[PDB]
């Protein structure tokens, strides 16, 4: 049989990447890039076999012939009894989150405040609001809207990386990569949280997990619930409890994407690797859990239960939906057919 090689995203992905191959006895090794572009790269180049994916990025690989594989399942809201492996995925909600303190912020009043998003391109951070920011003044100029922003991926000497740190060192200033302070679901958190923007571009999940001790991290560890609110299209502003109600979409799941004809092995050997690193994994947590990073969501999200398996061997478009792939097609206008490599 044949190894599968992932994909990391950054330094930080890799030494985990690097832990799950020792692991898994080489049945997985690692190949690492910069960004997650890069990694789709190293994919389409089939110098890699596989990633965990945001939808935007699915849209991206999928212009470009890859194929979605597995979903990332989390908790479901509803007993089920299906198997986690075998249970139906409900979306992630998509949704702006503000400071309480800051009061009269609303989804109207966002023109040239400060924002905080987890990179350009994903789906929660970007394609969501910058879509519905681009419909609502009628404008491309969407990268004029903010005063400033982290937005990982964007020029770094412009208005959307101006608030972003980069790393120890304060190098890496804006990559879209876990050196970035700021990147991704939680450091889009933390750039709200410590009051460097205004609002930030994430996931209900995001809020809850990093808030009330659910965080142990030094700037997450003494945060409130009720501190924060959630702008709703509406122009009312909500408490985090009421995410159902007051969110900007519903986002297809993290996904793996694969060459297709990479894909059935790619699924055989991820399902057995979860069976022993996953949630509840037969040496999780006692040697390696694939699904935990000091909450850092490398390679996959921490509150990831199982890699589900999907339903009618969909497309990359059937998998985001057409709602969204219409959304990411006309936000793309601004900045419809073929491979951006
Ligand atoms: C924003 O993001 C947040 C972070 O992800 C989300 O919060 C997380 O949400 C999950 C669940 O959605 C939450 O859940 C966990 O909770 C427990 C462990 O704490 C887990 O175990 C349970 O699973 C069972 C199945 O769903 C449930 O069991 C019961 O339900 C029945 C029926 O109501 C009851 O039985 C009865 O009692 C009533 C009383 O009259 C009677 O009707 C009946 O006759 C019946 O006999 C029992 O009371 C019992 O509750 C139980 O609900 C629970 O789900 C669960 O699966 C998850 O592990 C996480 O804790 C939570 N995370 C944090 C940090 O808060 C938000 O949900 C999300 N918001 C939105 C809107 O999406
Ligand atoms: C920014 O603004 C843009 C411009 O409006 C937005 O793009 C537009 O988004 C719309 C919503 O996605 C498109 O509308 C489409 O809606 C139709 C119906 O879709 C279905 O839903 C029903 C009900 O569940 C189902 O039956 C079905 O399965 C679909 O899921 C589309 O389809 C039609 O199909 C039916 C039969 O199924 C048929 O009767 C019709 O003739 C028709 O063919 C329809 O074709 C639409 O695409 C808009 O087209 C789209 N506009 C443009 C210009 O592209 C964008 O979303 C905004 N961005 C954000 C982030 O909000
Ligand atoms: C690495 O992958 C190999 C191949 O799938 C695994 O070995 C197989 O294990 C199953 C269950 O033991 C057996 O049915 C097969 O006969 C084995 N195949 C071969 C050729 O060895 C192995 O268990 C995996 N190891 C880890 C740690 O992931
Ligand atoms: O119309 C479509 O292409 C897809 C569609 C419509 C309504 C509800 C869900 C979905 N698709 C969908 C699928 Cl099939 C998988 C994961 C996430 C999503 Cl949003
Ligand atoms: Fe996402
Ligand atoms: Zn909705
Ligand atoms: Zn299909």
């Amino acid at each position: 049989y044949t190894r599968v090689v992932w994909c990391a995203v950054g330094p930080e992905e890799q030494k985990k990447c690097q832990q799950w191959s020792q692991q898994s006895g080489q049945n997985v090794t690692c190949a690492t890039a910069s960004t997650t572009d890069d990694c789709i790269v190293l994919v389409l180049k089939g110098e890699a076999d596989a990633l965990n994916l945001d939808g935007g990025y699915i849209y991206t690989a999928g212009k470009c012939g890859l194929v979605p594989v597995l979903a990332e399942n989390r908790k479901s809201s509803k007993h089920s009894s299906l198997d986690c492996v075998l249970r139906p995925t409900e979306g992630y909600l998509a949704v702006a989150v503000v400071k309480k303190a800051n009061e009269g912020l609303t989804w109207n009043s966002l023109k040239d405040k400060k924002s905080c998003h987890t990179a350009v391109d994903r789906t929660a951070g970007w394609n969501i609001p910058m879509g519905l920011i681009v419909n609502q003044t009628g404008s491309c100029a969407f990268d004029e809207f903010f005063s400033q922003s982290c937005a990982p991926g964007a020029d770094p000497k412009s208005r959307l990386c101006a608030l972003c740190a980069g790393d120890d060192q304060g190098l890496d200033k804006c990559v879209p990569n876990s050196k970035e302070k700021y990147y991704g679901y939680t450091g889009a958190f933390r750039c709200l949280a410590e009051d460097v923007g205004d609002v930030a571009f994430v996931k209900n999940d995001t809020v809850w997990e990093n808030t009330n001790g659910e965080s142990t991290a030094d700037w997450a560890k003494n945060l409130k619930r009720e501190d924060f609110r959630l702008l709703c299209l509406d122009g009312t502003r909500k408490p985090v409890t009421e995410a159902q109600s007051c969110h900007l979409a519903v986002a297809p799941n993290h996904a793996v994407v694969s060459r297709s004809d990479r894909a059935a092995h790619v699924e055989q050997v991820l399902l057995h690797q979860q069976a022993l690193f996953g949630k509840n994994g037969k040496n999780c947590p006692d040697k390696f859990c694939l699904f935990k990073s000091e909450t850092k969501n490398l390679l996959f999200n921490d509150n990831t239960e199982c890699l589900a398996k999907l339903g009618g061997r969909p497309t990359y478009e059937e998998y985001l939906g057409t709602e969204y792939v219409t959304a990411i097609a006309n936000l793309k206008k601004c900045s419809l057919e073929a491979c951006a490599f």
